[PDB]
DNA sequence: CAACTAGGTCACTAGGTCAG
DNA sequence: CTGACCTAGTGACCTAGTG
């Protein structure tokens, strides 16, 4: 079926502009309105997100939303087409 | 080839009367054909209307909607 | 009769909720 | 402070009717 681009779980949807699952795509939006940033990265600037890990690490999973492609002008309501 | 006048998304076809994009069409359908009360426009109700942008205020986009000329008795039926 | 569109449908999503 | 779950809307498609 559809997977999140961002943790690999089960995409509820097409959000953002990317298929994505339900606790990315508030967590996304969470970030991205309300705005403020995330605390540094422990590690390299890069943290393996999954299904599993996810939350373990806001700033590399922001990182990778945006990274993905997630924005508001990529919206697209409606049915699917071709 | 053709635009809409509402927000240059793909045209669609002349709805009340005027090219319009299906998103904007039924928009337009579905404001008139309902108890119009669009939330005052939270940016000084001057929002651009583009593809991009459409959805994020809807004051303006009818607003957009009734300048551009739509309305029902404009609709056309056969060019 | 052909060309073309207003509606009506309904497949889909952004945001709001709120119990973990 | 995360994410399953609802709802208010959005717009792709279809078709009843309309020089
Ligand atoms: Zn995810
Ligand atoms: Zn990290
Ligand atoms: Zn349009
Ligand atoms: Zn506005």
């Amino acid at each position: 079926v559809l997977l999140c681009k961002v943790c690999g779980d089960v995409a509820s949807g097409f959000h953002y502009g990317v298929l994505a699952c339900e606790g990315c795509k508030g967590f996304f939006r969470r970030s991205i309105q309300q705005n403020i940033q995330y605390k540094r990265c422990l590690k390299n600037e890069n943290c393996s997100i999954v299904r599993i890990n996810r939350n373990r690490c806001q700033q590399c999973r922001f990182k990778k939303c945006l990274s993905v492609g997630m924005s508001r002008d990529a919206v697209r309501f409606g049915r699917i087409p071709k």
